[PDB]
This record gives C-alpha cells, structure tokens and sequence, in this order.
C-alpha cells in the first residue's frame, strides 16, 4: 500500500530525541491507533545509516510475534521519513521503572519471560536485536512487553556485552546477555555496570564487575550469574532460562 501524510491526524507527541520524533497518530478513513515515528533525512543523510534502518523496516515488517511491536508499513516525502508503528497503550517499561524505582520478583520474572518468548522467536530467525534495553521496551493493553524498535539491529553502553564493545564478533548469545543487565536492572533499579564515564562503564563491562544489593534474593542472584558472564559460549540458551527455578516460580 502506497501512505501519505495526508493518511493520518497528527496527534500527542509520544517520545522525542534520536534525530526524530514519534507522535500518536488516528489514521481518517477507519479511525485506526497507531504510533507514527517521524525521522527527518537532512538529518539522516548526516547521520548517513539508512544501511540498518531499511534493513529494520523490512526486519520488522514481516516479525509477527506477540511480544514483538509491529510495524505496519513505510512512506516518505522529501525532507523526512515516516515509519506506521503499532501503538502502545501503557508506554515504556523505563517510565514506569522510573516510577516504582524498583520492580517485585513476580513482575521482573514476568517481563523476562517475554522477552526470552520474543528473542526466542528472534533467534528461530537468526535474527539479533542487539540493543535490548528499558527504553525500547513497551506495554500492551494488557500491560504485555514489546520490543520495539531494530534501528540497530541485524553508542550507549551499558546493555552491551564484554565481545561486543570490545570487538571480537558477536552471536546471539549478546542478547542472554543483554537479558541477564535487564533483570538485574528490573530488580535493582540500575544497570549492573552503570558508570559514571564511558571509558569506565568500559572496564567495568570488560572485568565484568558488579555486586548485589542485600535485598536481590538467591534464586534471582543465580540467573543473573549464568548470563552475565564473559564466555558466551556456556550462557544459557533461551530455553534453559525460561525453565530457570527462579524464573518459573515467578513468572505468570
Ligand atoms: C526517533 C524516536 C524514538 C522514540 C522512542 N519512542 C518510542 C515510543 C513509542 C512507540 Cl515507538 C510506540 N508506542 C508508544 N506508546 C508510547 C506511550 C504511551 N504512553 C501512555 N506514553 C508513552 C510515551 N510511546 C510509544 C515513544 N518514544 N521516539 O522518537
């Protein structure tokens, strides 16, 4: 299908920054909820990285999964870039992260689940999204997590493995371990490796160096443990996360 601006009603501008802008958006003629992120070209040509992002857009396009956000379709005008995104009701997991400060081991355990359920389906597709992080999780009407976007996928630190940031080639294995700063993060509040600079964040990624507060209990201590370690090769596989003690008698 060939889309137009002059499709949709431009509506409440959802998320800003990234060279680009997201508003919500009613298309006219059957009054359909969708999120409309707005790129400009001017300034991606000086970014120059449309390389990943039609890469995204036809990554995304045909993913059909439930914990996946869905992306409808493209179109442009000269000077920016429309990208037809499936709106999500509740918002991020960051603001609500932000708002609670901290996440009990139930919803923690919950959100690991799909998200093991969406890579799951991801890696049945070889396909590696890289940078997972609160930011670009998202809530259904059900209050259900959704990846969202693959702009990067086939810079910011701190969910990005020991192999990744220091130049050795990655697997899918950077995604366990993108999981394991998560949950961490879904329980503490903060990343495992947050820093204060980025040559720091570094070391602290490459030593692989963090500590528990007292109050993460054991069996969330354990899983946290067999993903967040230097050697990719013995992580989990999805599966053996999903059937983690902790995760099962947790999650919903
Ligand atoms: C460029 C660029 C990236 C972003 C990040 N961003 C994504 C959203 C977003 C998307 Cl893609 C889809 N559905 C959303 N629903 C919300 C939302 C709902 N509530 C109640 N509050 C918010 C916020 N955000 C969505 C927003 N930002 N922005 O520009």
């Amino acid at each position: 299908r060939q889309w137009a601006l002059e499709d949709f009603e431009i509506g409440r501008p959802l998320g800003k920054g990234k060279f680009g802008n997201v508003y919500l958006a009613r298309e006219k003629q059957s009054k359909f909820i969708l999120a409309l992120k707005v790129l400009f070209k001017a300034q991606l040509e000086k970014a120059g990285v449309e390389h990943q992002l039609r890469r995204e857009v036809e990554i995304q396009s045909h993913l059909r999964h439930p914990n996946i956000l869905r992306l409808y379709g493209y179109f442009h005008d000269a000077t920016r870039v429309y990208l037809i995104l499936e709106y999500a009701p509740l918002g991020t997991v960051y603001r609500e992260l932000q708002k609670l400060s901290k996440f009990d081991e139930q919803r923690t355990a919950t959100y690991i689940t799909e998200l093991a359920n969406a890579l799951s389906y991801c890696h049945s597709k070889r396909v590696i999204h890289r940078d997972i992080k609160p930011e670009n999780l998202l809530l259904g009407s059900a209050g259900e997590l959704k990846i969202a976007d693959f702009g990067w996928s086939v810079g910011t630190l701190d969910y990005l493995p020991p192999e990744m940031i220091e130049g050795r080639m990655h697997d899918e294995k950077v995604d366990l371990w993108s999981l394991g700063v998560l949950c961490y993060e879904f329980l503490v509040g903060k990343p495992p490796f947050e820093a204060n600079t980025y040559q720091e964040t570094y070391k602290r990624i490459s030593r692989v160096e963090f500590t528990f507060p007292d109050f993460v209990t054991e069996g969330a201590r354990d899983l946290i443990s067999r993903l967040l370690k230097h050697n990719p090769s013995q992580r989990p596989m999805l599966r053996e996360v999903l059937e983690h003690p902790w995760i099962t008698a947790n999650s919903s």
